[PDB]
């Protein structure tokens, strides 16, 4: 009765979806095989249908591409410029999410048309997806520096080196080797296994779990 | 093809909510509305809106809080997409969540009195309706972050404020005391925040030195405290 003299209006999804590959950031974008838009780079998609909460369709059209569930998600903001889309008035709901660029259904992938791009070397995309991707860039900086979110990226057992490595691309900066492995020494729910990464027939290095049971008894992340 | 690549979804209302914070003799408010209209009307809750055609977003949150308070070029915040399901059960709404920090001394009293609203501590809240209440906590949340890290706070004080005043207001931020000394400490030695020959004079008998927050100087070079 209340609502009806107001508008109502399409509402987009997008998901800026972030993975770590030596030493590297990067997203999985589309490029398009469908129009709108076809041939060119865009975020992966959707639109949030009378079934879902805006929650859940995030997590469905993250599903839809990779295949993945219980993936860890942050919504970054609603994006409600009038041209923003082209074609239509859309407000677009954009989320960022951390996954393991090893473990996504490869299937799915390719028949979205969709790539792993390196972060910094990105083709122009489309729309207002640019800025989607800025903000969440800073919000995942500033949220992986005050919690452990960064393990998100990495599989279940992981090196030092290699979570040196992360925390480097992340803020774009090389870290003291020694006193970086003097604050993972002293955060106890970072525990170290008798396993070890081994590269080859020359290459090893101790591998490390994360306990996040114990982290929650003391949640005293900062590095 | 792609002829049906929208129109095959549903569309949805769009809401605007604001949490408009306010500062006063220490402790920190919030403007509520207790509705003089359906739904919910006697019950407390946020100022509203719902975003039109001719306007984004981020208008809609401009002008919604216009049309409460009068006031423009106001600084806000977007909080959020809340869009759970039922989260109003007399339909399906998805809204977006701002709020705004303003000078509780300047605003237009006759639009808050049509609206119905008031100023209530933001410790001693009434039930709010819907999902309101998870609204605010994160605008509480999020507010406090960023005033720590930039020069918000200032919004929530007259242009001229003693230091009293402003280790007050960061008190009620922080919702803890804080050391005097120290505090003056870190003041002293922002350049943007300027001392003035002019005080503040409650009656005959009290006085206090007034400051001022020169943005054009901050921004030059920015602020923790």
């Amino acid at each position: 009765n209340y609502y009806s003299s107001n508008p109502t209006f399409y509402l987009g999804i997008d998901c800026i979806i972030f993975g770590f590959n030596e030493g590297e950031i990067s997203l999985l974008l589309l490029k398009r095989n469908f129009e709108p838009a076809m041939g060119e780079w865009s975020l992966m998609g959707g639109f949030v249908q009378k079934d879902e909460s805006v929650d859940d369709a995030a997590k469905r059209v993250l599903a839809e591409l990779t295949g993945l569930e219980n993936v860890y998600m942050e919504q970054v903001g609603a994006f409600g410029a009038i041209d923003r889309d082209p074609g239509e008035r859309v407000v677009s709901i954009a989320y960022y999410a951390l996954i393991n660029i090893n473990e996504y259904d490869r299937e799915l992938v390719q028949k979205h048309n969709a790539y792993w791009v390196n972060i910094n070397e990105l083709p122009a995309l489309i729309f207002d997806h640019p800025e989607m991707v800025d903000k969440a860039r800073e919000m995942m900086k500033q949220k992986a520096s005050v919690e452990p979110i960064g393990f998100n990226l990495l599989p279940k057992l992981f090196t030092l080196s290699q979570l040196q490595s992360l925390y480097e691309a992340i803020y774009g900066e090389p870290m003291d080797k020694r006193n970086f492995r003097k604050r993972v020494a002293e955060m106890d729910f970072i525990e170290k296994t008798d396993k070890i990464d081994k590269l080859g027939s020359k290459r090893g290095a101790a591998l490390y779990k994360f306990n996040g049971k114990a982290y929650r008894k003391d949640p005293k992340f900062k590095l």
